[PDB]
């Protein structure tokens, strides 16, 4: 499950590793032709995840050639995991950029494709480029995709081994080649792996978000409206394969399963993690929390420890630094307005007895480089030279063990957030790589978290416990009833989202209908035999509502079905001539003749035209037409979904009636969508010469 | 007129600079005794401004040893701008933080303080902590003022030579200075020079930010039925009286409630300095400003190597979507030279689409992503790499120099272990690039629309051109520009939609450039002129703050405030009888009843005085004044007796101090609701400006009678058991 299937990956590295030595004796050309290799193996059938130990060996040392980075043991496994449907959880400074080059490789060698999907456009080019060196190295290419780009700029990204580009750029591209008029207008090909490099933003917090294209087609002063639609989840879930990254920012697995089934693993970091994570502290009022915050930096700080504290407000970052300076102590407090002196706090807020307020801390941030980073020194320095460095690095060198003896980087939460994973993107600013650290959360009384307990007499008995000054004790079962409401609180908040999703998913079943639909008619040239057929559903169809199947004659309405096949077909036929004069005349043959003329006059609009021309008529009305009634469908869906809240009650679910509702709505589209095309290629006028 | 003020400061760099080796033969214990050296001269009478040459020229020394560096020519310069009431305009990258070294050094040498403030506290400590080392080699302490830190700590800062702090802080420590009790409770001394880091925000956009002290500190047709009845309001008296003010946002409105207890603005605070000065980026625009506001003469002081950037004419398209295409063709022409651009925007939106139409073009960019500051500091680093280009949004002031050919420390600063084969390396491939991007015309700034301030502009075109490197700056305005709207005619606007601006036919021209920026100088101003309104409503209570602070203070220095007491107490008992008894009058016109029950009331002073008149025919009117005062006098001789004089002396002063402060909030607050209540009493017609001068003067002119009678009323009622 974890274990299981890590000790499971564990055997391959071990087989990676054991296979190093062969790939140090091969030619950079030689590790170039082992792509071409894999890839004739699995033309003669072999199974990808049986290349992997060779595979991820070449990479590794591609890499050290490259790069002068040899992948961990843990980044291999992480890769692995990658292969597989799973989030990799991976702690901040892990390598997870370097780690994602294996999965890469691994799944570009079919031939199919590769969508390493970025949170924005700088870390896609700039994660194309740091790469492309690597992948050219073996026989891989690299594309990029970035809005504006135009579209044969798109297909040539989308063609190359291995494609960057954000979220966003992805699911517009899939939504524009739905809109195609021809299959050669697409830019994308078969979705098939996504690996998708922070998954907390682009998975969890945008999955419902849709991606619009809108228009003023607006073929009836004249607004706008939605022409094609897709959620995020509903985007990815297209991926044959789909896979993705984190920080030890997790506490949402459970989501991942529901929202893409996808597992995650928690990856093993490659040192030790020594940060110690004490227990939280409570005091009955904010007051006596600052107090007792202010001590313990005090009492750090004489020790030579760096502290970075974080707070959930610039009010917050204010008052704990007025009351370290009413202390004595020298901090500093970053400053949103003023980024340069950010940037310049940070760089030594790992220097012996720092004190760093930062408010509403990141996830990620800078790594705090302990003993100060030494590397900001040099680049101080106007003409840096040797002794001149190597007298900087042993300074520093003295500093950072220093740091590290007298404990590491403490962090202090001086509140909690309703959200665990902020609380742990804080606290992972400390104990890197497996540096010393350790953490401390402070809560009081009054704290706003103190409200997710939703009982102001349940939450005040803690004051019954005291606080008393100074004589604090700590009572660990408090951590973990701050971590299980704060746990309590996602999982209410999940239940919301995932009935929110629950009606999500009968707009996502109609997409793919609608679309698989239009994408079988886009793939082809010649869309004959399907409007033959729904020519006789919709004549069928149309003739009923006048002639009730297997009525008698006086239950037909003649004058009613001519004028209807007049206006909508442009047929006009003396049908009530024909019935008073031919008294062999059933039903079923009115039908034939009716259909018969149909046809008989779309073969001269054709002898015109050419047939050629004719079939890409037929199939551009088709798209067309689809295309149209589907923007009518979304805004009548929408509607219908907002209209929700006041239709099903008295004992049926809504939504076992939006469900209803929504299938006969479209059930009657398709309907709807054969009667429009038919009627189109009937009413074409052609300008027709003699004979 | 900066003409001869440069010319005449070029004659003293040259001394200066004659100076140099008398200063490099000197030990470093001799360096710093020359400031003891300016003292002993200062104290004979010397005239500070005699000094400066020499005085620069050991500052300029000291930095050399202490720092590494040596002040340049153009630095002199500024630093003498700044000994006097002016602001320095030294481009960004000139060294304006070590320039300031220069006239904090000399004016600390009188022996009565400099402060230097800064926008913010990093700054501060930074600052701070990076001169002390210089002026301590030179004999001088700094110190440091932050919030928090407690007053002896201040105290302590502000009796350093030099103190570095925040405008907020300095302002703050003002008000609470003037909350004291007790003049040994103030931490700040007289308010000799300051020296303002960033006279934009610090004084222009923050003039008129109040500072306040609050403080739970308080104590406790319709017109016509409200009006009649109750103990306070009764006589037929105006309930909308400025007077009744309070009173009237009592029924207005029908625990205990926080209250202003000090006010001060920061254009207000930074006039109480004898004397002022500040520096900011060639940014000026503002210089009618500064002297109109604060009466600061602004030199614009040359740049270190010449300033070389080619500022060219301003283009014009009839269509926003015309203008985009313009600014692309010149993004494509001169990457292609090899030179880098930075192009700045008015929008995420505005970004946005001229990053989607440089993409459309095929051209590699990057934009600067408020999200996403660590890839917006890498992404400033390459900025002036070869054919670079980067897209800004609403870019700052000063900001990160873009260095050309790239930072040669960046490539370093990841760089775990070099040698001097890799380094030297770095450079010489650096140098290369920096030779080419310099050949190419260096960094290319495009405005894609002016703002409506030009000092924005100008910060964006100051980028580009620092430190002597070749740049240029081009400015790009359609007809579908918000700024046409700074044009109050959408007609005259028009008439470029007349000189229609065609294809592959560009033409310039200068008067379009001449004519929008003149625009934003007549808009600049009619903001200006607005903003003045406000600072005449604002010299109303600076006048009455000013006022009654400094009745404040001198009650506050002086130990024994008996002859103020005794003095105020015949004025007020003057005036209290006059109320009843006219001057001179006859017994005829004399209103006792009123009277006797007056002095009961209001000093418990209880003197049957009729019966001294029954039983006495003789005494006659003033030696009656004479009695009265004397009475008041026994009784309160007799408090004394009982308490010390000491105690005496010290209760009778807090207590002025008490109940100008009691008077002084509450005439606050009567403003505040008078100028706010005027917003809509009666048509902006009858000048309401004009209106609540008055009244408001007249008020504080009540107050200050008012607290002579509250003192003399507290004096004469205090208990003690005898
Ligand atoms: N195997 C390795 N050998 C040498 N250096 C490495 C190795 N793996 C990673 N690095 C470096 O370590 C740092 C961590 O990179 P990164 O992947 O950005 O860390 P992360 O926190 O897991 N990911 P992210 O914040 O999404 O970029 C980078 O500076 C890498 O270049
Ligand atoms: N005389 C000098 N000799 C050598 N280096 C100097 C000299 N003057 C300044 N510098 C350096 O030039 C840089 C400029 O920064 P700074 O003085 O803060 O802002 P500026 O734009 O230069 N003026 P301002 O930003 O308001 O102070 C700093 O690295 C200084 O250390």
């Amino acid at each position: 499950r974890n274990d299981r299937t890590l000790r499971r990956m564990r055997k391959v590295v071990n087989i990676i590793n054991a296979m190093e030595p062969e790939m140090e004796k091969l030619s950079d050309e030689e590790l170039k032709g082992k792509t071409a290799e894999f890839r004739a193996r699995l033309e003669k059938g072999e199974v990808l995840e049986n290349l992997i130990p060779e595979a991820f060996a070449v990479v590794r040392e591609a890499s050290k050639r490259v790069f002068g980075m040899r992948h961990f043991d843990v980044q291999l496994l992480g890769g692995m995991v990658l292969n597989e449907r799973c989030i990799a959880e991976m702690r901040t400074g892990e390598g997870k950029t370097l780690t994602a080059t294996l999965p890469a490789y691994l799944n570009a060698l079919t031939g199919k494709g590769v969508h390493v999907v970025t949170v924005n456009d700088y870390l896609a080019q700039r994660d194309a480029e740091n790469n492309r060196p690597l992948f050219e190295f073996l026989g891989l290419t690299v594309g990029i995709n970035l809005p504006g780009m135009p579209a044969p700029a798109k297909r040539e990204a989308y063609a190359a081994d291995i494609t960057y580009g954000t979220n966003n750029e992805y699911g517009f591209d899939y939504l524009r080649d739905n809109m195609a008029f021809s299959p050669e207008e697409r830019v994308q090909r078969k979705l098939h792996y996504a690996l998708v490099d922070e998954v907390d933003s682009i998975l969890i917090d945008e999955a419902r978000t849709p991606l619009i294209i809108s228009g003023p087609a607006e073929d009836s002063q004249n607004e706008n409206q939605t022409l094609a639609s897709i959620t995020f989840q509903n985007y990815f879930r297209l991926y044959e394969k789909l896979a993705g990254m984190t920080g030890t920012a997790d506490t949402e697995a459970f989501e991942f399963s529901s929202i893409y089934k996808l597992d995650t693993v928690v990856v093993p970091t490659n040192r030790p993690m020594i940060r110690k994570d004490l227990p939280d502290l409570v005091y009955m009022t904010e007051a006596e929390k600052i107090q007792a915050i202010i001590e313990d930096i005090k009492e750090r700080t004489a020790k030579g420890q760096p502290v970075l504290v974080g707070t959930i407000s610039i009010e917050k970052s204010e008052l704990v630094s007025n009351e370290l300076t009413k202390a004595g102590i020298k901090h500093n407090v970053l400053n949103a307005k003023f980024h340069a002196n950010e940037a310049a706090i940070v760089a030594q807020a790992g220097y012996p007895a720092a004190v760093t307020i930062a408010t509403n801390m990141a996830g990620r941030g800078t790594d705090i480089v302990l003993g100060g980073s030494w590397q900001a020194e040099v680049a101080a320095l106007e003409n840096p030279t040797a002794e001149q460095i190597e007298k900087i690095k042993a300074d520093w060198q003295v500093r950072h063990d220093a740091v590290l003896e007298a404990g590491g980087l403490h962090i202090i939460g001086t509140e909690r957030h309703e959200s665990r994973r902020i609380d742990n993107q804080l606290r992972g600013r400390s104990g890197r790589q497996g540096d010393a650290g350790s953490s401390r959360f402070y809560l009081s009384m009054e704290d706003a978290l103190m409200r997710i307990f939703a009982s102001d007499r349940v939450s005040g008995m803690m004051r019954k416990l005291g606080m008393k000054p100074g004589e604090a004790i700590e009572h660990p079962w408090v951590t973990k009833a701050i971590a299980n409401a704060q746990r309590k609180v996602e999982s209410r908040n999940f239940d919301i989202r995932k009935q929110l999703l629950e009606y999500d998913d009968v707009a996502n079943d109609q997409r793919r209908a609608i679309y698989s639909q239009r994408n079988e008619l886009l793939d082809v040239s010649d869309v004959s035999e399907t409007i033959n057929s729904i020519r006789e559903d919709v004549f069928k169809a149309t003739i009923d509502a006048y002639i009730p199947p297997q009525s008698l004659e006086e239950m037909w309405d003649i004058p009613g079905l001519q004028e209807r096949l007049k206006n909508d077909f442009d047929l006009d036929l003396p049908i009530a001539e024909w019935l008073d004069k031919e008294p062999e005349l059933h039903e079923e043959t009115l039908r034939e003749r009716i259909l018969a003329q149909s046809i008989e006059v779309y073969q001269r609009k054709e002898e015109v035209v050419g047939a050629e021309m004719m079939r890409h008529f037929e199939k551009g009305v088709m798209l067309q037409t689809l295309d149209s009634l589907w923007k009518e469908h979304l805004a009548a869906m929408d509607y219908l979904r907002q209209g929700i809240h006041l239709r099903g009650y008295a004992q049926k679910d809504p939504k076992q009636e939006y469900k209803r509702e929504s299938f006969s709505m479209f059930a009657a589209m398709l309907e709807s969508l054969k009667y429009e095309v038919i009627s189109t290629l009937s009413k074409v006028q052609v300008r027709m010469p003699e004979e």
